[PDB]
This record gives structure tokens, C-alpha cells and sequence, in this order.
């Protein structure tokens, strides 16, 4: 239909240690949402303080969480974790000022300017109930003020009554179209994975849904997002014959996120798995057995890994497979262009 | 066919606040010409000059334009806007030296190379008279004298006799291939739209052509480039049903702008906006009455705003219109790459 | 089939003139090679070291010769030569740490990283014998010690008897697969190319195989591969009415890689020609007669010119051709994103 | 099949803190691998020096690792972790010169030979890749100095291609024969459990494989391996219902070993743990949820826990267990049979 965005008239001031809930209108269907941490950090103590480096400014805002009517969530992440998500996607040039460190004149101030963008593919805002993104801000950087606010951009789509026709109308229950392609980013923080030379176990995969690449790093006690330890990470497929869709180092994961992403490395401790690389398509645990597929770490130290996925469910999943090879063609072809749109 | 690329033997010296009017051989059909100003920017004098600021080393080269016959204007923009076009959908990687505000040794020289790309697809170069691109140069830099001449090379396809027809042979009149695509880049500069917070009419854009994306970019009499006036932009369909394809916060197109084309900001004045990602497919306006679609702006002082859109025009565009579904098609796939063929 | 990468447990130190010899396990068949020198550049001197500029990284591995069957070479390029091809092919983000001509503090270290890829399309390591890449070092820069090892990440596809079968079996001897394409990245060095001003002859593609693209640098005596003496670069069709498919000015050559790999030029002395953008799809040499297409150039002083093709053969090329319209389509369609996956 | 040694021509000089890599040869399936550290330790010194007591001379080989295909690890144990359970699984009759705490006398010298095993079951080495078995030496105790080589003895058992039909052929995809049991020795260390009277959680263990026995023992600062800080000892079943497999003290899990080993405790602070013995035949986990079965730790100070497991996996664990009750019988007795070869 036709795609058209804007930022809404009303905003929110971020606060720390705050959950400003925002609800998001829903006119026709959203195709991504951004929001963006715009104001300054302002040091008015007498000796111009360094602002905490990676993940900061990202952290400003210690979680996301977009979800609606209450029950269902789209997205769950953490400001460093989507955040990190965004750096990579976008070449490293997504918006996040002012840099990891960099210091807030004497009695001055710096600009803040941070981005993320949930990406909702073509998302049936207007059949749903209550689509509200809680934006949960972490802690103020020590000695500086953040005095910035929350803007949000929602690109719609108006899709018609005619178009969703003519992508196999409506659902099973008719609660969305048969064609819809809900995002599933969510976000699963580890604790204390033992330090290891062999990738030891870290987490399961959990079924429902189909995985497009994942996004794992570390947090060390004392360089936080920024250590080394992450050495040997490894993706086991459990059930069926024990295989080994991944077994790369450190340095060559990243190594792959240099040739796929054109940008550096996030930190040390940060890297991409892109499953379509390995296995044929995406990576689909919609009806496979739990814990079928787990990912391994090898890390030099003990520490926390948080994995953020980005993946996606097909609420009429078992229609799309059950559809005349006639029809099941043309509704593929509507399915497979949305899933390539939830990128970030 | 057999796309092939060679550079001109002629070359012509950058001589400053001059016309060097350019032929461009005629030998297949022209896909590409890249200009290149290439020499030195020397300081004779006893102090370190610093080359003024974005848009140099861009604005060497004033006002560019690529026509044919002399009459139909394939390009018209300015080395300002064409160069800032450059910037972004290269991902800021094209050449241009020296970067804004570098410093020229006293008494020695640093190295002169900026380049612009006049994309035509698959223009019927053979078919047509006289391609010339008339270069004019602006002004030489503060303190420092240029010794760069111009390089121009050219991208010609193989088009052959058979394969016009294999696309849907001749036009009405048989002047050019019915598959033609004609890129219009053209570039219209507002002066004065006044100081406001709400968006105000800033400009038409009139009909007659398919607008791919449009570069909007305010330049503020103290300031030049770099001032961040442009706030609020905002693309209004004024026929029919009054509606806002746009209504997106500075801050936020260039936005889009980062996760598009993975490059900062060329400037705080500066952006683009696709009209793919705000319509269906590219903004036709062909047919419709003039007057249809004005994009605004909230600038915080009053400057003047240049608006240089990358569309393209389709000679044939109605019997391309009045074609088979059978044939129209098989057209319809030739002009399909040819319009994405003109990005830059 | 079923992709799937790991790294090899056992590592090779990095010894100054030494020729390491790598087994590559023939599990599956293989996509991709990574090869990474990983440790440190150690500074036991008073005076801080800064480190040779270009090639360094890229030359401590002298030369790289990966073959099968100690007779049939997949590769052989110098570490300088298919160290280039890495930072074209991958955005210049190909990991190369640390940097040219970087301190490493009197006393102290700097950190080692650099990469190498052989894609080896589908190569059938199963039905092969020894696969071994030997490395050849170079030597340790003057004043540092480098203190790496080398890591051996291999792609495999599990590529099944049945799988082939459906490819068009086995080839006409039956010792790989019928739609094998085997990468042959050779590297051809010629000595004292004349200084000219004109393009004069450096070498012809000699015949049997198909070149995808070609890397060329010169190597000035003085500023090793930082000198700016290729000024004109030129494809010659000698067989026949002398044809020229390039005639592009070197500035320009590093033009067209600004927008082809969207990345600086490594060298003032090196570029990359695809073949695919001057002649329809790939130059392919498999039946042409010998000395039928050179290329040129004209060099500011005399020097060495070193030319690096990503070409590959086709071991059954005449089956493929012989295969019936019916089965030719599909068997070309594997060929064919065989050919692709060859990029770097 | 026809089972039989031979002890590899190559052997390996004993170094300190080196890694030396080994290629074990892949003739037939192997059984089983002996290391055997021999020749002298020699005191070049003026007085007599008496070695370090225990783990010496077992930690003269800091560490193990027997993978193939350079990814899949059949072993990953320390000299003196896969040294201790050789010194229990034999009656303490594995060869372990010199004891530990003997003097090498003055300017004169003793004699080494030390031995571990690596049981393979009967191992598919023929159907694999790659085995090499890498001994990354530890350290040359203070005052003397190791003269020593390694000896690699294999136990190749002539598996025919019709003898492996006899147990079900091949696997799923047919790359070792369906009722392989591939032994997975590894051990994992975990650093400073505190110090408590009640157990506490000291690790889980991981699912994906059959646990055979665990070989756990502390490590103090102060004495070494030669502390009686584990008093008591606690396997607690966590996922189902919650239960307690093992609630045994320390001294009575060094009681069951006297029985069940027939040797005196290897230190006070060592053990071995039998699952048969706890559970109805072997302690599986090959579907199990992760974080299912954990052990538990009563430790005087606040220690480092080794804890080596004797586990291993059926590559093809599915087929086995959906094969008909008929085949599953005969199969099941080949697996059988094949689970208690790996003892050591």
C-alpha cells in the first residue's frame, strides 16, 4: 500500500532509572520504528568528565521492549544490545553521539544523539490491540547530566482491504493477514559462563520461530563490553546427529563481520552469526524439538553473554505450509520479501 | 551488450569562474561519465592557507550540465549538489581531496582530486546529437591557486541493432529505443524560505518526470553548509486528498539517512529522501497537474534551500502506457533496470 | 548441501623465511579457506619501532601456494598479492592490524592480525588427494619480532553422492563432479616494465580458463607499492581489428573501485578490472587462441608489475558444452553460482 | 575385527611449556592410544633434587587433546587429570616414574615413564579425518631437567566393511557406522567454589552425552592436590522431581574407591564417582534439559575443582533408539559392548 512516516507531536524526557511507557497510534500497518535520545549531557562540576565508554551513549536507556495487547512482544532488548545490533547493520554509522569516552567541557556540555530502529516488516497495527514500546533508561553517566528526550518515527504502510486480498486475506482466526511476518527480536541474557578453551554450553535455541543471525557478546566484570574473552564460539545442532553448523574463533567470527558488515568490530567482545551462511535459508525451529540447537563459548574469563536474536514467527505458519501449491507460490512471495525486512 | 570504459585523450585546465564546454563521443550507448578534477591546490604564499570548508573541494566546479542537442538537459546541478549526491550514495567514499578546512604547507601544495558520476543508464548516445557536458567552474580557493584539469570518462554498453528489438524497438517517432530512460537530474534552488518552526511551502515539484530521491540541503549566509537550521521537513501531496507522505524530524531523515546509505551526515543541513521508501515504487509525476507535491521546511533562521532530485524521464512514457500486458511487460522489465541502473 | 565452518585445532608458528606446510582436512567438500596471523609485534628495543608501511601487514607471508595432489594448484599469489585482493574485495575491512607504518612502544608490543580467503567455489576435497596450503613467510620486520600463528578455518558443504548426482553426476574421467569450478587465483610477476607515457605491452591473459577479475600494482624501487607511476591502464584485444575494451586513465581506475568496492585506493600503484563490466559476463580464454587480449600500462619510471587474476576453470568445460539443452540449463545454473561464489 | 598395536615410528622430544602436535595414523578403527613419557630426569646440580610430589610426574604433560578433523574432540584432559584416572582405573598400576618426592641424586639422575590412555572404543579413524592428539607440555620440575620423548602406541581393530553391516551399516548420513560410540573425555575446571560445610553447587553437567564415571578433585594453593578439603561430596538431581543420587562424605567416596578400585586414595583430595552405580546402567543426558544434574562441593577452604568426566556419545543416538525392537536388540549389544571398552 503506501508506505508514509512521521514523528509524533508528543515526546518523553529521559529520566534515569525510569520506564516511560509510549503508545504507539495505530493508523494503518507499521513498518519500523525509531527512536532517537536527542539532547545534550551537560557537566556543570568544575573538571571536564569523561563519559563511560562502549556501551555507552547506547546504554542510556537500559531496555526496549515493544510488545502489544500486553501479551505478545515484537521486540525485548536492551539499549547496548539493540543498540550494538544497530552498529553493526548499518555500516557502524548508525546515529550515537557523543563517541565512547569523550569529554564534556568544564562547566559545558556535549550532544546526545542515539538511535535504534525496530523494524515490524509490515506489522497489522490496526487488528492488533495496544502496541506499547517501554523504553526502561539505565543510569546517568557519573558527573554529567543526560538532558535529552525520546522521538519516535513510525513509518506506516496503508495496506487496503484490497491488498491484503490479494496476499491470501485474512488468518486462520483472521487476526492478522495470512501474509503477516511478525518480528520476534528477542533478547537472552546469560550468567556466569565458566572460562573454558573448549566452547563449553551456553543456551538452547528455543523453538517457534525461524532465526536470521544472531548477536552475541560478553560482559566482563572489569572492561564491561570491552574485553577479550570470548575466544571460540560454536553452534551445535543437539538433536539428530550431533553437527557443527559453527565452530569458528573469535577472531574469524569477526572476521566475517568485517566482509559482512564493512565496519569494525564492536568491542572485543562482540560478533554476528548469520545463519542463512549455514544452514540453506533461515533458520527455522518453528516446530523442531527444544533444544536442538545451542550456541557454545569459549571465554577467557567467566563472565555474562547476552544473545540477542533477530528472528520471526509466522502467525499462520501452518496455513502458508498448507496452502495449494498455487496459491502457497504467491503468498511465499509476499512472506519471503517481508522476512528481508526486518534487517535490524 | 558489452559495456566498455575508456577516458577522453582531450582534458581541459580548471580555469576559475569559466565555461569549458565538453563534447562527449558518441561511439555505443553512453551508460556513465565520471569527471575528475585532478591536479594540486598550491600555496605560494609564505603562511599555511586552509581550503575553505564543505562544499569544497566540491564547489570547484560551480555548475555542471550534461545535455543533448543542446536543448534536452540530462543533468543540471551544481558541483555543490552533485557533489553532496556524491557523497551519499557512495557511502561518503568518493574522492575528494583535500577534506574541508585542510591546510595547504606555506610555500608548498597538497593534492587536488574531486569527482562527480552523470549515471544515464542506457542512454542512445548513437541515436542522438552533440552529448556535451559544459563544466562551470566556480571560484579558486582563498590564498591557494588550482593546476587540476578535468578527466572525462565514459561507460558505453554495446547496445546492438538486435537487441533494441528484442526491448521493443523504436519510439513512436523511432528517435530512441521505446525501453528509454532519460535521466533528468535537475537541481532547483529556493532563496529565502523564512524562519519557522511549523513546515512552510518552501517548493512544487513540477511534473513532467519520475522523482527517484530528492537531496534537500540549506545554506545559511554565515554558516555556508554547515549551520543545522533545516528541522522540520515534510513532503505534502497538495492535489487530492491532502496528505503527508513526510512529516519526519531533521534529526530523523538523516537518520533514515545513516541506516540507508551508512555514511554521517554530510552536513547538519543536509539529507535525502527516497520517494520509493513513501510511495509505491518511484513518485510518477508525468500526468499529474502541477502543483501536486511541495516539500517544506522549519529552518531556524531564513536561508536558502537547493533541491536537487535524481529523476528520470521516459520519452515514450504513453506508448509505454498503451503497449500489451503482453508486450508492455516484456518493455516493462528493460525500463525496470534501467530506472535503478540511474542512482548516483 | 549442508555448509558448515570450523577452525583447525593445530596452529603454525610464524617463523621469519620458512615454508609452513598446511594439511586441510578433505571432510567435505570446501567453500572457503581463512588464514589468519594472530599474536602480537613485539618491541624489545629502547627506541619506539614503527613498522614498514604497505604491504606489511600483508607481506610477512611471503607467498601462498594451495594445491591438490602436490601437481593441480588452486592458488599462487604472494601474501602482498592475495593481501590486496582481500582489502578490495571486503571493503578495505578486511582485518590487517596493526596498521602501516604503526608504533609499537620501545619495550612494549602492538597487535598482530591479518587475513587471507581462498575460495574454492565447491571444490571436491572428498574426491581429491591432499589438499595442502603452503605458506612461504616472509620476513619479520626490522627492529620487531612477530610473534603470530596461523589459523585454519575451512568451510565445508556436505555435499552428498545423491546431490551430485542431480548437478549432472560425475565428469567425463569421473574424478569430480561434472559442474565443478575449480578457482585458479595464479599470480603472473614481469620485471622492468619500460617508463611510458603511452600503454605499452605488459603481459597477456593467456588462455584456458576465465577470468572473473584482475589485480593489478606496481612496485616502484624507491616507494616499494606506494608510488604513483601507473598512470594509464589498458585491456587490449590484439587477435584480430585491434580492440580496446579499456582505456581508462589511472586516476580513473581507482575511480571506478571507489564506487565498485566503495573503499579508498590501497596504494597510489594498485587497482582491480572485472571483467564482467567489459565483456558480457566473464573473459573467458578457454578456446581463444594464446596472446589474443593484453593489457597495458604506462608507467611514470620503470618498475615491476605484478598480476594477480581471480579466474577460474572448468576441469569438464566441454561436457557442460556438449550437455543437452535439457540438462546444459541446470547444470549451468550450478556452474553459475559456483562462478559467483569465487568473488575474492 | 583384528585388533592389533604397533607403536608409531615417530616420536616426540620432551620439552617444557610446549605444544607438540601428533598425526595418529588411520589404518583400520582405533581402540586405543598410549602416551608414554620416557627416558631420564636428570640433576645437573650439586645437591640431590628431590621432585615435586603429586600431580608429578603426571603434570610433566600440562595438558591433552585428541580431536579429529581438527573440530570434534574425542579428548581434553590435563597430565594430571587423565593421569589420575589412570592411576585409579588400573589398581594404581599405570607406570609413574619417578614417585613423587624422590630425590634425583646429586649431579646424577632418575628414571621417567609416565603413561596415559585415551580409549577410543573401536573408534571409525578410517571414516574420519585428522586425528591428532596434541600433548601441550607443562613445565620441567625445579633443579632437574626432562630427557624424555613421547611414545605413541595405537590399537587398530580391523573393522571390514561386512562386519560393520552386521551392526547396522552406517549412520544417517553414513559417515561411521550406526552403532559408533565416540568417547568424549573432557574435563571441565571451576575456580573458587567457596569454602562451606553444607555442599554447595559446585557445576552442572551439560547435556548432549552418556556419563560414565567423574573423576573430581580439589586443588589448594597451599598443598597442591595433597589437601583433604573436599569432606563432602553431592550429586543433586535439579530438573524433575528434586533428588539426591549421592549425599556421600568425602571419606566414604574415598571408601567406595578402595572396594571398587582396590588402590589407596590418590591424594585426600581426589575421588571417582560410578553413574551405573547411581542410576540403572549409565547416567544419560543426551536429551536431557541443560542445568539437569549438578555435583556438590563441601570444601574446607575455598578451592579450584577439577572435575574430569569419562562420558561419551552416540553420533547416530536417534537412529538406535527409532530402529525396531528387532535390529535395536542386535545393534543395542554391538553399542553395549563398544560403551564399556572406554573404561580408562
Amino acid at each position: 500500500g503506501e508506505i508514509y512516516t512521521e514523528t509524533l507531536q508528543q515526546t518523553y524526557a529521559w529520566t534515569a532509572g525510569t520506564n516511560i511507557p509510549i503508545k504507539i497510534p495505530r493508523n494503518n500497518f507499521i513498518r519500523k520504528i525509531r527512536v532517537q535520545l536527542i539532547g545534550s549531557i551537560s557537566n556543570s562540576g568544575t573538571a571536564a568528565v569523561t563519559l563511560p565508554s562502549a556501551p555507552f551513549p547506547y546504554n542510556l536507556v537500559q531496555t526496549f521492549n515493544l510488545s502489544y495487547e500486553g501479551s505478545k512482544t515484537l521486540y525485548s532488548v536492551s539499549g547496548t544490545g539493540l543498540g550494538i545490533l544497530m552498529y553493526y547493520t548499518t555500516k557502524g554509522q548508525n546515529p550515537a553521539y557523543p563517541a565512547p569516552g569523550t569529554s564534556v567541557p568544564a562547566s559545558g556540555s556535549v550532544n546526545l544523539n542515539v538511535m535504534w530502529e525496530f523494524d515490524l516488516a509490515r506489522f497489522p497495527a490496526t487488528m492488533v490491540q495496544n502496541i506499547i514500546l517501554s523504553i526502561l533508561t539505565g543510569q546517568a553517566p557519573s558527573g554529567v547530566s543526560i538532558n535529552a528526550s525520546f522521538y519516535i518515527t513510525i513509518t506506516y504502510e496503508r495496506v487496503t482491504a484490497q491488498e491484503i486480498l490479494s496476499e491470501g486475506g485474512l488468518g486462520a482466526d483472521g487476526e492478522m493477514p495470512l501474509a503477516t511476518v511478525l518480528p520476534k527480536v528477542i533478547e537472552i541474557p546469560t550468567f556466569n559462563v565458566p572460562a573454558s578453551s573448549a566452547p563449553i554450553h551456553v543456551a538452547y535455541l528455543q523453538p517457534g520461530q525461524i532465526y536470521k543471525r544472531q548477536l552475541v557478546y560478553v560482559i566482563n566484570s572489569t572492561s564491561g563490553i570491552n574485553n577479550t574473552d570470548p575466544t571460540e564460539y560454536e553452534l551445535k545442532i543437539v538433536r539428530g546427529v550431533p553437527t557443527d553448523k559453527i565452530k569458528v574463533s573469535w577472531a574469524a567470527l569477526q572476521a566475517e563481520n568485517q566482509a559482512e558488515y564493512q565496519v569494525a568490530p564492536y568491542s572485543g567482545a562482540s560478533a554476528i552469526i548469520d545463519f542463512r551462511k549455514y544452514f540453506n535459508g533461515d533458520l527455522d525451529l518453528t516446530h523442531a524439538p527444544s533444544d536442538s540447537i545451542e550456541y557454545d563459548l569459549a571465554l577467557q574469563n567467566q563472565d555474562n553473554v547476552y544473545s540477542l536474536y533477530v528472528s520471526y514467527v509466522l502467525p499462520y505458519y501452518d496455513q502458508l505450509a498448507a496452502l495449494p501449491a498455487q496459491v502457497a507460490a504467491i503468498v511465499q512471495q509476499y512472506v519471503a520479501r517481508q522476512k528481508r525486512r526486518i534487517k535490524r
